[PDB]
């Protein structure tokens, strides 16, 4: 694997530690989130991000960060603010960018 893949695998491991329940581990299904696919146009999750690293689809750290932000923004769009998912998305968006900045 390439230096970028190694760095992104490291960032991904550290980001997933901030989601110990694995709420962001796999794509959101409509079965657990009614109507999700009809509301969220560009779904994202950590498992898809892992597959993109392995496929070498991220050509910059910026692209990886954009998928992480997309994942969090989706949760803050579909869910109401008084939900576990909204609250965690907001928390990990900020904490995750901080972690990747230094
Ligand atoms: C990320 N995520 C995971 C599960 C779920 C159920 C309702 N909303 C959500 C959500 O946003």
């Amino acid at each position: 694997s390439t230096p970028i893949q190694q760095l992104l695998e490291h960032f991904l491991r550290q980001l997933q530690r901030k989601d110990p329940h694995g709420f962001f581990a796999f794509p959101v299904t409509d079965a657990i989130a009614p109507g999700y696919s009809m509301i969220i146009k560009h779904p994202m999750d950590f498992g898809t991000m892992k597959d993109k690293i392995v496929a070498n689809e991220y050509k910059s750290v910026t692209e990886f960060k954009a998928d992480f932000k997309l994942m969090c923004d989706n949760a803050m769009t579909y869910n109401r603010p008084d939900t576990v998912y909204y609250k965690l998305a907001k928390k990990i968006l900020h904490a995750g960018f901080k972690m990747m900045s230094k």
